[PDB]
């Protein structure tokens, strides 16, 4: 396969370990490069976090309008949205929007205790047939991305399959599926990653992840024109190139994937 | 409200952080002073622990007559009932009664074991719509009550609303609801707190909490004569006065809330 | 009871603490020697781990054919099967077979991950009415078997009753019940323990456990000829004799139990 050889070369240039999974729901075709290896998910877990909250909203156990207040001691790093509402708090819906579109870390911590902690998120994932993904820690510790540590990891194939189930399955109500899609489409953190390499007329929703040990992740749902959605999970870790080059690797994966798919047609 | 100002002055005299929530089920009237701030709940969680046990009994995954045995090495501090039954053990019902009416710490640990741990209690609370309260540790570490630590915390408003759903809603069976009510009414540890400030003809059940960093708590269900229950959750932490004065702060909160309620009518 | 006196003297020969539980499903008779006390499970938990995985297969949330891959660095000690499939991985069914019949430790960790962790296994046991057994750690730490540590423990009576409900109750589908039975019957690690002392015409399935502090365990389901199943949970810890002599204690428990049952019938 030419795409696998292309990704192996791109992986070698990055100096780290690269994981790619593609799921085309029009064809059923799947592609994987290290698709069944574990990678630190980092903030890419926040897409699953909002899904578990929306499921509880569907169950009548949670309300998007419920207001959550907090103090300045509850703020952790990379919280550009929650740092502004120490005085008035934020609603659950506003916290999910901040956690997805701005990768707000404190918002994720507040939503995690709304669920009951990382084990509750893992249990929700087990409840929908994801027997692979696991969340173990809170922010910011879940971003350590140490080699050999299975904590807070997923595989590209499992993540892509889980999002297909979340966005297109019967797990969430039609209202919450659309809300999760709307949040991912409105992401502001991934202009340099998968979105950069995708054709401009593609409708894209995505959630990014960044961690230590040169970790750069991006997960997307892609709607080509008059085309069923394509799910894409890219994970890069242990890489030796700088932050901008790691983003370009993700963008390069997008270009390689699209160019592999123009051959299938 | 004059009550908010009165509690502000009482909070000032306490030197700490005071949290108050009132839930009046006869009218629907609610009141809160820092009702949405997190407080170390300490032993007040044992009311929710017993409810989670009773829910599993209603579930017939648990039996109130089931006997649990333990050794002296399993005893933690302040366990006045469980320390007397190292030889013969205690039933689940006896452990719940000991955990509520005497705030027995080892009894709480054994019941947490019967649940499957603090995360199992949190999961039960999430199953009944409490998205705020969390238990994270066992006895006695859950009582460290460090400022800024969200572990083992609740808010006054959440605890009052959860106590209401457990005692009035249909989370528990009628028999289980009456049993939890009976345990709370039979409490022996809270005579100097909310009970002290309430009118004598009030039917009251309560659960106390005490911890480090000058922490003194009390949650209660109060039935005035010919009156639907009123749920009351009071949390004091970081206070700078001794334990006797902290109990007096809780008793004064009951006096102020009652005085505010009678002024609401006459 | 003579069997109680006999187990008492045998316990003292072992130099440690001995726990025995018998559950005869033909008559309902149950026997216990320290059947209420907690013992470190060690690998005996893997029988419950496979049941929890089989329950999810019944629910359609897991597939026995699902392949799991792992790396060289993921292997822990005592992993005779998993160490040969770093390249090709293994299916869930293959991991359950290795975890049960060879007591493979890495296979158990991979299956614990498929569940969501030790707390997920404990939650499954609470869901079927086992309010006693708890798993807290992963391999190999769960085999520490420190005296007084309630982590990763069960009681003989709870394990026998749980094994009974898993193999004969409505928890699992008949297909997964038969699969769990077939795995236990195919165990390769218990020839020197309970199986050694049982009559040769008995059909036996078992799961062994071994840990530090001289811990030697074995749980079994025993089919005598034309007789309903008998469940037997034997736990030994803090033993002062070597590994072979600890194995011989378990075999002697089987001999003592069978002889006592011979007296029950005649
Ligand atoms: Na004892």
């Amino acid at each position: 396969a030419a795409l696998s050889e292309q990704l192996a070369e791109l992986e070698k240039r990055s100096g780290g370990r690269l994981g790619v999974a593609v799921l085309d729901t029009a064809t059923g075709r799947r592609f994987g490069y290290r698709g069944d290896e574990r990678f630190p998910m980092c903030s890419t877990f926040k897409a699953l976090l909002a899904a578990a909250v929306l499921a509880r909203v569907d169950q009548g156990k949670e309300n998007l309008d419920r207001r959550i207040t907090y103090g300045k001691e509850d703020l952790v790093d990379y919280s550009p949205v929650t740092e502004k509402h120490v005085g008035d708090g934020m609603t659950v819906a506003e916290l999910c929007e901040a956690a997805i579109t701005y990768s707000d870390n404190t918002a994720a911590n507040l939503l995690l205790e709304a669920l009951g902690g990382p084990a509750a998120l893992t249990a929700f994932l087990r409840s929908i047939g994801d027997n692979v993904t696991r969340l173990d820690r809170w922010e910011p510790e879940l971003n350590t991305a140490a080699p050999g540590d299975p904590r807070d990891t997923t595989t590209p194939a499992a993540m892509a399959a889980t999002l297909r189930t979340l966005l297109l399955g019967d797990v969430l109500s039609p209202a919450s599926r659309q809300q999760l899609v709307d949040w991912l489409i409105a992401n502001k953190t991934g202009d340099k990653r998968l979105r950069a390499g995708l054709p401009a007329d593609d409708r894209v929703g995505d959630k990014t992840g960044t961690g230590e040990h040169g970790t750069t992740n991006d997960i997307a749902v892609v709607w080509p024109p008059n085309h069923a959605p394509i799910f894409l999970a890219v994970y890069l870790t242990e890489s030796q190139v700088d932050a901008d080059a790691r983003d370009a690797v993700i963008a390069e994966v997008a270009r390689l994937v699209v160019a592999a798919w123009v051959h299938h047609h």
